[PDB]
């Protein structure tokens, strides 16, 4: 289930991070506006960009840590607040997290693997709720 999915994703975190994040940017093209120099790039051009690989892996590592400290797909309120208060990232919004998790769930459902896609959908809605409660716009 969910805990095993954290283990699967981490075992190839760079590749899963990139492919899920590309699914997200392709499903919601306006999301590239928030990232310097992503606009007008193909998937392969983005993969060439040092900060794309580095930043996307750091996004997914943080989401795997929050996921790992969650109970029944409910993250720690204290993790939501540390996220809202992260240096730089003042412009983060819950809607863009709504969309990242929609993309993640559709990726898992299309995978040939026994990901607990319903648990990640729950976790997404619970992280969004928690970020909102913690004062994210
Ligand atoms: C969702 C999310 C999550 C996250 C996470 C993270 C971690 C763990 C870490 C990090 C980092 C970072 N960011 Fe991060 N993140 C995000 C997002 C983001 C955005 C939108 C931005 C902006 C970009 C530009 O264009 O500027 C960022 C941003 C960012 C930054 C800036 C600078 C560079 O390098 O490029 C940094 C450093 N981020 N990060
Ligand atoms: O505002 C946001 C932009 C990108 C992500 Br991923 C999450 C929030």
């Amino acid at each position: 289930g969910f805990k095993q999915d954290i283990a699967t994703l981490r075992g190839d975190l760079r590749t899963y991070a990139q492919d899920i994040f590309l699914a997200f940017l392709n499903k919601y093209p306006d999301e590239k506006r928030n990232f310097k120099n992503y606009v007008g790039k193909s998937d392969q051009e983005l993969k060439s960009m040092a900060k794309f690989g580095d930043h996307t892996e750091k996004v997914f590592n943080l989401m795997m840590e929050v996921a790992d400290r969650a109970t029944d797909c409910v993250p720690l309120a204290s993790d939501a607040s540390t996220l809202v208060q992260m240096k730089q990232h003042s412009g983060l919004t819950t809607g863009n997290f709504e969309k990242l998790f929609v993309a993640l769930v559709e990726y898992m459902r299309a995978s040939g693997q026994s990901f607990d896609s319903q648990s990640w959908d729950r976790f997404g809605k619970n992280l969004v709720s928690a970020l909102s409660s913690a004062g994210m716009k």
